[PDB]
């Protein structure tokens, strides 16, 4: 044997292989992209935070772009169990969101409990959207 070949045959195994992608984005966590992130008709929006429902404060819900993104329902906890959601805190923040029409429209969520009205918020957020 003396036949070394040329160029590399995939062995390591650097690159993504159990993802697929097909989404622009589908999620928003980052406050520093809140440029006006372009959309399409057919696209879901599955926002993902960090939250601690041990506590009480929770995200309240201020603009949730319903006047072009359009949401699936308020079901967004899975009864059952197959990659164990838990990071280590117990429940979670989910929002999925789905786009229907186009326009311009902005994102706002701050960080307070959700029983409160116009309470203090500890933090905040708020990105631009349109869609197209």
């Amino acid at each position: 044997m003396g036949s070394s070949h040329h160029h590399h045959h995939h062995s390591s195994g650097l690159v993504p292989r159990g993802s697929h992608m097909q989404k622009p984005v589908v999620t928003l966590d980052d406050a520093d992209d809140c440029s006006p992130l372009k959309l399409t008709q057919g696209q879901e929006l599955v926002l993902t935070l960090p939250s601690n429902p041990t506590t009480g404060f929770r995200w309240e819900l201020r603009n949730p772009a319903a006047s072009v993104l359009k949401r699936l329902g308020p079901e967004v906890y899975s009864n059952s169990e197959e990659d164990s959601g838990l990071v280590g805190s117990g429940g979670e923040s989910t929002w999925r969101f789905r786009v229907a029409a186009s326009g311009d429209d902005r994102l706002e969520l701050v960080y307070r409990r959700p029983w409160e009205k116009d309470a203090e918020p500890a933090e905040s957020f708020s990105c631009a959207i349109q869609v197209r």
